């Protein structure tokens, strides 16, 4: 020993974590797309020399928080009229989930109760377990969701897992465009889910990362959140603007809180502020400024809804086209899930074996789960993808 | 029959934060002589925020570049920003940069850099998941520091002596004693320059004495660098202590903020610089940093980091920026000199050399709580109960009134 040992000497190397594996919108030319409305608002911001760079409030830009919560809940939401809604600007949807998880691990179902079960879908967003584990929750559980045989929602399994969940358990619910399956409950199925959650005092923590982006219509995509509000639930909703505004790298999110009465919102937000202060202090301005300007100008809002529907329509086109080509190519199995599914992501129903074939024989890159991003499909590669799927299904 | 109570019914209302209400009371005050010495950011002689000219210039260049997209940055952040930020702290000629034993994690301001570093240490430093390693912070220190380290899981936060109330400066002997008694491997959070809130910094010779104890007792330096260049106008002088520790062979963290020296407060631009003994550990440390970031903010925002990267990587913009930084530093130096001169011209009891010996925008004036109450209630001069003032709250127009009011407080109160 010649030298003093490094304090990092034992740090482990963390485990490593046509392209159908993208996780962001792409055009038919395989390119990123800055939304036209975003470019317009960025120019207005750049031309406004009165804007300064002083710290935003801990909880964020007030106009953004109000507009974001209105987007999720609806302008005429009774919860908004009754002043029992709070909004915390966050670092994307991830930051909203994290702040909400930190709050619940400190103040929900007792004080510092790390034992409340947290239920996530099987499968779910890959980062969700880490967010809740880091907040201190010791008991993360799964609810049945994807049915591999029917290629759709295992409603009876989901319902049984709700019925068997301890009272006050937290359920993380994808509000629409479930990631990674693309399979959402219908409104009637949502009503059954809500009924069990109401009876068993289960806490809805909605993750709304694809509102409007999902189906092309922002109002339809928020229906489940608004239904839970109308049924009298208190809930959280972690909103991301990464996908529906294409503002991935500006880290724009909002945590909406719905409580029974206004005083509870004040106390909850006061604890939120403490959590934020020691995490990022206060949030960045640029992306929230873009969203606030867009949502508070009816002309910009209308332009934005058009841009969102353009993205959804290109995806809906790729879904309709892929299913038609697979059905035209005498492909075994049912493929109505390709168009029943909603959003960018689709569980194709292909086992890893069929997946390895597409990566090493045909050089389509997709995840072992069979998840594809429909934004990786184009008018130019569709017939090649569809044919290669037909070979993966009939040969391997 | 009765509606059930909210699941939030037992959530307490958090304690009010004093500085927030102080600013609120200042805004309410109708007196035209009122002065806000409680502001937490740079202000011009006309009491205004200042967007740096170089920042406006780079923002226009970014806005006019339609080829930039909004796709996610890497988890660890924009590569050019991380490299430029670490080079600013360590110097172009750093031995650690030459030896490829430096990593940089883009963070949400200095706060985010402190938080990620604390989370890493609580998981991988001095054992696996060792929440018991003592973390030492200065008395007093940055108001949010304890909360950052507590939330990261550290159970034993301690103070080292630092501000000497009687001498209006550094309690070097107390600090050295607290270093000498610190358990081996304890973490010390050290302000690199422009101590917040006191303005009192160790001299280079005092830093050498501090480093000597830390080297001998294997104490870990976690530098907080929020005022590089802003503090004195000289980027190298303001980084001297960090660079001295690197030269002396320390491994260290350095949490860098660009909120003050770029005026980019609301774009949340920071960087955590890691200096390791051997190049191979940087990849391992950064792989764990990635996991921590992923579950906190996923990946960092682009706008502020783009501005900083463009400025630091272009010689013309860099030179303009160093001039903008000097403008801020020089205004603060002027207010310190002018306030001290007036207090001495009024023959105010006590010594006032701390007003110019201190560095950066914050100053522990030495006023006691009752004197602070007098300044707020009788003179409409707003400052913290600790006696902390922001020198940027002083202006050519208010200097006489502030100095006269301080003289009244010192001679009439307590």
């Amino acid at each position: 020993g010649m030298a003093p040992p490094s304090v990092f000497a034992e740090v482990p190397q963390a485990q490593p974590v046509v392209n159908l594996g993208v996780g962001a919108y792409r055009t038919d030319d395989c390119q990123p797309w800055v939304l036209p409305v975003v470019r317009k608002v960025e120019q207005r911001i750049a031309n406004n020399s009165s804007l300064n760079h002083e710290y935003l409030p801990i909880l964020g830009l007030a106009e953004f928080r109000t507009c974001a919560s209105r987007l999720a809940l609806g302008d005429d939401s009774p919860a908004l009229q009754e002043k029992r809604v709070g909004g915390v600007q966050s670092l994307g949807g991830t930051g909203a989930l994290r702040i909400g998880a930190e709050f619940l691990a400190r103040w929900y179902n007792g004080t510092n109760n790390k034992d409340t079960p947290v239920y996530v879908s099987s499968p779910t967003w890959e980062n969700l377990n880490g967010v809740f584990t880091t907040a201190g929750f010791k008991d993360i559980r799964s609810y049945r969701y994807w049915d591999t045989e029917k290629r759709g929602l295992d409603l009876q399994g989901f319902l049984s897992d709700l019925e068997n969940a301890p009272e006050f358990s937290i359920f993380v619910l994808h509000a629409c465009a479930h990631n990674p399956t693309g399979t959402d409950p219908t409104p009637e199925q949502w009503k059954q889910i809500a009924s069990v959650m109401k009876r068993r005092f289960l806490f809805p923590f909605f993750d709304s990362a694809y509102q409007g982006f999902a189906s092309g219509n922002l109002e339809k995509d928020a229906w489940a959140i608004r239904y839970f509000v109308s049924e009298g639930f208190e809930l959280f909703c972690a909103q991301s603007f990464s996908k529906n505004f294409g503002l991935y790298n500006e880290r724009v999110g909002n945590l909406t809180v719905v409580a029974k009465e206004p005083d509870s919102i004040l106390r909850v937000l006061s604890q939120m502020q403490k959590i934020v202060r020691v995490t990022w202090s206060n949030p960045p301005a640029q992306g929230a400024r873009i969203v606030a300007r867009t949502l508070s100008d009816p002309e910009l809002f209308h332009e934005w809804t058009g841009n969102v529907k353009t993205m959804a329509d290109r995806i809906l086109s790729m879904r309709s086209e892929l299913r038609a080509r697979l059905e035209a190519l005498k492909t075994p199995g049912t493929w109505n899930h390709i168009t029943d599914q909603i959003g960018m992501f689709s569980f194709t129903g292909l086992n890893p074996k069929q997946v390895e074939y597409l990566i090493n024989q045909k050089h389509i890159y997709l995840l072992p789960s069979g998840r594809i991003n429909m934004c990786g499909l184009t008018t130019k590669n569709l017939d090649y993808v569809a044919t290669s799927i037909h070979e993966a299904v009939t040969k391997i």
